[PDB]
């Protein structure tokens, strides 16, 4: 019966937000999670070992798979579901923080102060999804072609190499901006609707 | 002792099915991941190891793989699985939210609001189980031939590929096909019988 | 403390059952996953990476591979298990829906029914069962020969293929046999003693 | 506070056993099944991609795998294991059932039937026991020699094959050994404690 | 309800830090272990399988990997965060067994102590942090050439090896070496700021 | 709230042993466990299949690393910490099993018993682990050379055989001893405390 600490928690957390806007971002945290967990990482399980190029100098494969892929899709949506997930961790803590010492001042004696954090947080999540997108535009684009160039030392003038499945790659591509365009639209109606509240006072 | 309020919730979900809707949806829903969690992810493993073509070229294997799939069965089905499995959980959400804020409402004071949205999510699940159906059969088909023929650049004019053990494939696709057409059907008796209840007042 | 409910539960399931036959069909369900999570999956783990011809035709060995194993064993036991523990399930939903509904009604008021559908559910089993291994005996047999002949095109005339531990396999299908038949035998003896009380009125 | 009946239960199982054996048979069940969990089974994971033989028939490598060892020492011994812990599972849920009903009994009304189960079940442990070690003294002895000689079709009249790792598989065999002979000799000592103490009446 | 317990122990471990101090620790904490888990251990998957060199010679593929890296990043980094965790581990444990024996002597009887150990604890991580770092700063830098020469017996005069993937181990490297600085940091801060109120008396 | 009896067992084990032996066994014991779980099973993944000598001879490489590894560091060091971890095991189970029995002798009836265990137990980790650091002095040594020299049939004279990775393993052998010696240093001087306090009487 330990569960009614966890319901006030709960309560004064999501205190600002609306009520549609709660269960559309905790289901699509869920999605983006489990779809990361079980179908995404299991198609980037041989993206060294069947990537192979047109040539017969030694040590050729390695410099050209580097510079086809300065880094992997998959730790990069896992570093930018981390610093998604970051400052929501940081309100929360700071919010249990408060109500604890709250309580003992208040067992003890028998707006501006939490608004401010939520905004806060709720700018920086949209302000790390923009520049993540931006980032991933700015290196890779949003397709991936089955033949690449490759012209880098100690390799020969121009060799070809050919990727791993680059189609099944470009539909989990689309998929994770898919995502990612909702989640910043989601973000943005939670911050118009906030203050669109508060100029009315 | 911390299990009423979970029966409470379990009564106002599943207020309006059947008594025999209920049982089925949810064995066959443990039927369905446990199936996709044991016996169908290991067959296939080896989908791109065993590929093997009928020539010298280098580069040829990965871009007839590439046209043989454009995206695994078992993605595919993961993502109809979580696509059918979205708008309970967003029905599920809303409704316990719903009885916090009147619980609350009610500790204050001492149709037509919660049947709309559980007809839009048994809609929505027959919708995507439909499209999903439709796409597999659009894209691959319902079979698959041990002999593949292929006629992509930068291979010579038609070179023989052969798959990888798809007579189990085969198998386990008609599976998914009859399981995937039973959903449906009962998710279809479910909406005939909630609006053969509701025309008579 | 919240497990008498549980208890009332397992009263309600095994009201009809004999006080050898619980047990001993119990510890069965135990034994046959133990066993087949543990020792079985480990044995057909190259089932395919040592499957070797004796050939230079490039192709043979997928398509001779495929003639030989339709279907593993291990998805095949797997299949048969799920496909015999789905009507105790879907006895034990009925009855849980049951006994929230009954009690209900009578904290409102302050055979044939049940006995029915243990029959339904207590003849499927065996119907499966015996299904299961009447497939198996037409497809394998119940021993694996150390050289198979493979007539399979595009492969010349004749060629030896060789398989991959045959006898280890062929030990653990008997023993699934003799599970198989053990299960099959101790359900027939559930179904004869309900039948013989049942006829003394 | 749930758990004053499963101390009932701990000491309706354990009525007739010596204080001094119980300690040392669950310390050494606990032993068995983390030494086969964690050492054991990484040292037999290349038991066949590390087995060669000094010939150049294709398929010559399989059959003489398959003459050198007719079944894995690691599947063996969890089948042994396995068997070993039937019985007890088997007295423990007759002892459950027996308790219930008995508790049922005893709410309506406000030795040789349970010692003689005892007595198979710790007869059933020792003969399990002593069937598996001579099985295995019968089968492959108690070392492995590090060269292997092969007289099978279809290869040539004598050929070397040189195993994996002998050394190691015979140190973790001794120490197999030697647990089983303490298993043994405990159960024998129990029996005598329980059947010496019988005949004072 | 057995959870005040556990809050009085957490009360009386962070009696002396900032109330900004230990949210940030935490999330960092769980940020570093998040990290370390999950995107950083499969980029160091084939550290060696992929490690190709410019020669023939046999044997020397494994002195130029042995010459190249002494020890692997992910290990190095796995024992930095050992280390740093183990002085928290300390302070908890004395600080648990310290308030049992005290609430022994108060149920018996119906600065100095506490802070040294603290400031002991808030030492040592900040030492071990900044002898990790320089130990790193002095075997490897802070890069990863693509490029590596090998001088070492039984090679001959110089040859060319090429790494694997070294612009994704830059960028990690690159971002361990940022939450490093940023967690000795803010254990200097914690330190100034709790001898900044120690002056004061 | 069921944690006052655990409470009670953690009293009545720790009875005897200094309030300072206690916090750091415990954190050794959790140091020794991680360590061994996460960092240092993954530097002996290919301890065979990276091991390559200079010969053509086949069956050379098997026997070669047969004479190199009597048995591997990995499950020495499993074995070594299951054997000093069983007698704190053994003697939890007796002083539970006596707990037991004394409170229903005191339900009943509304120094040398438990010591001499204690010392016997704290005897036999010390004697364990000098006879495990004796064997592993004996047949190892503490470093490994690159280079190994290989003189046993069916190879040829005299063949130079290279090792895998052997820096990282000589500094992993260093902190297993220093963890070992550090274990052994604190147990001896639990048993001088308790011999100390046992002569003042």
């Amino acid at each position: 019966g330990d569960w009614s600490a966890l319901g006030k928690l709960l309560d004064k957390v999501q205190a600002y937000s609306t009520a549609g806007g709660k269960v559309w971002l905790s289901v699509l945290f869920i999605f983006r999670i489990l779809l990361l967990g079980t179908a995404v990482e299991s198609a980037w399980g041989d993206e060294q070992s069947a990537f192979r190029c047109n040539t017969q100098q030694p040590g050729c494969e390695n410099v050209c798979y580097d510079k086809s892929f300065p880094i992997s899709h998959v730790r990069f949506w896992v570093l930018q579901i981390i610093f998604v997930s970051v400052p929501t961790l940081l309100y929360l803590a700071h919010v249990f923080y408060v109500m604890r010492k709250e309580e003992k001042l208040n067992k003890k004696e028998e707006r501006g102060g939490l608004l401010r954090t939520y905004i806060i947080s709720i700018l920086f999540k949209s302000i790390f999804e923009v520049a993540f997108l931006l980032i991933q535009w700015y290196i890779y684009g949003f397709s991936l072609s089955a033949v690449y160039t490759c012209k880098r030392d100690p390799c020969p003038h121009q060799v070809d190499c050919f990727l791993s499945r680059p189609t099944e790659k470009t539909i989990f591509i689309i998929f994770m901006l898919v995502v990612s365009l909702v989640s910043l639209a989601l973000n943005i109606i939670e911050l118009f609707y906030v203050f669109f509240k508060g100029v009315k006072d």
